[PDB]
């Protein structure tokens, strides 16, 4: 009776780390765990594999005679908790559609009976910027029900956050997909915390977790490893396990609403990110005073 | 002889700014420009109208019903010096296609006659970071012939500025879109000035110009506007007419040579962004 979710947000805020770490902290807790890669940009397994770079379905069919001829083995990989792995791969520069590729690798990993084990969660690693229809696939094909939004305190990081619920909605009106939650990438920034718990209440959700940086989720990274699994005894480790109990525990699953843009910015600059635009200036030139 | 170029590059380092800059310093040199934004999550138009956001062609149909009932006046818009500027419009969260909306919005434009009209330039301001068939369809359909790529001296914008060179690699038995060369968008880094030229010289191109960071970016930015506009004397417009010269003068237009992630890495390492990878202490717990 396993439960499909997804963690989407854009990159460059941390979003395969804080997934892999969850991910593992499930497993040590007792579960049997699928992770599908679904970011053509940022390794979502290295971390549980201690690999540098785990060979993808799309490559492996862009050389090995396409799909139909490749051997599960080859493609998932287990590693710490025995957490199973599998990365889709982006489309092929220029050419490929995103949302085409990991659809080609789920339905692999169904018709090879990958899903018919004992898994507690499989959770695909979405990129969650622009938000298409190529990256909602995983969405309007139900091919998970929950989705958990990382992000951060930042504009891009929260325009993101909005186009995901965006995208969600979407579908809203013909299935199981809901969004169960932010998880807040900490950046150090002042009231983060606040900002993304303000979010959360205007999109209808909340913020299952707020994830602090510690400089030790770095130092089991240059390692190839999570946190949970370098130094267990970390209180790192305890905001993972917070954070994978409240996704195990979790049953608030809503239809979000998305918030216009000027009520977006009215967030900004309510929690002090980005100051107020002083109107008298706009336009004005340096010669003009 | 209307030029059609692009800028790609992946967001978050200053690829619109540096574009508006670039289009104020060909304006204020005597060219006709058009801007034609391309990118869902970066105002491509705005430092050149002065106005927060420009009514996109995707979402001025959504009100009209659809872009034959749309009328060019309330799509192209003009600012500084006489820079027309078009704003594709995203996709439909969960729904559209990068490629499917800047054909509508080329389709239009040429539809409405807004490219014969005298035009030296076009520049495509388009989102390089995955470059699937929808962000590369200005290349696939030969609409931007110069293509320049922002980036900086750093993995993620090194690697965008890889892809969107196989996309041109990709498209090469058929049109004439070429390479012109890269942007380097400063971000105050050691040798990121080397870097990027070693990069260039890998591609088989050049690094056209070097963009300082300077102070005097955000001050035009705030209030919305480039600084060719706010303050022609700074030594930044000068940065800023030293690129839009060199671009009027290009004619290093190549097919790139992509490189390899590893032929990428050896890159950074040299150059000293990235770090050696002790060997041996992988996943080796620490203690
Ligand atoms: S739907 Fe999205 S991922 Fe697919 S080709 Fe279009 S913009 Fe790219």
């Amino acid at each position: 009776a396993m439960r499909q979710c997804a963690i989407y947000g854009k990159g460059g805020i941390g979003k395969s780390t804080t997934t892999q770490n969850l991910v593992a902290a499930l497993a040590e807790m007792g579960k049997k765990v699928m992770i599908v890669g679904c970011d053509p940009k940022a390794d979502s397994t290295r971390l549980i594999l201690h690999s540098k770079a785990q060979n993808t379905i799309m490559e492996m069919a862009a050389e090995a005679g396409t799909v139909e001829d490749l051997e599960l083995e080859d493609v998932l990989k287990a590693g710490y908790g025995g957490v199973k792995c599998v990365e889709s791969g982006g489309p092929e520069p220029g050419v490929g559609c995103a949302g085409r590729g990991v659809i080609t690798a789920i339905n692999f990993l169904e018709e090879e009976g990958a899903y018919e084990d004992d898994l507690d969660f499989v959770f695909y690693d979405v990129l969650g910027d622009v938000v298409c229809g190529g990256f909602a696939m995983p969405i309007r094909e139900n091919k998970a029900q929950e989705i958990y939004i990382v992000c951060s305190g930042e504009m891009m990081a929260m325009y993101a956050a909005n186009n995901i619920s965006k995208g969600i909605v979407k579908y809203a009106n013909s299935g199981s997909v809901r969004l169960g939650g932010l998880i807040c990438n900490s950046r150090n920034t002042d009231r983060e915390d606040e900002l993304i718990i303000a979010l959360a209440n205007k999109l209808g959700t909340q913020m299952i977790h707020f994830v602090p940086r510690d400089n030790v989720v770095q130092r089991a990274e240059i390692r190839r490893m999570t946190v949970i699994e370098y130094d267990p005894k970390a209180k790192q480790a305890d905001e993972y396990r917070a954070l994978a109990r409240k996704v195990v525990d979790n049953k608030l699953l809503v239809i979000p609403n998305p918030i216009t843009m000027d009520e977006l910015e009215e967030l900004l600059m309510e929690f002090g990110i980005m100051e107020v635009e002083d109107e008298s200036i706009v336009g004005k030139t340096a010669e003009e005073v």
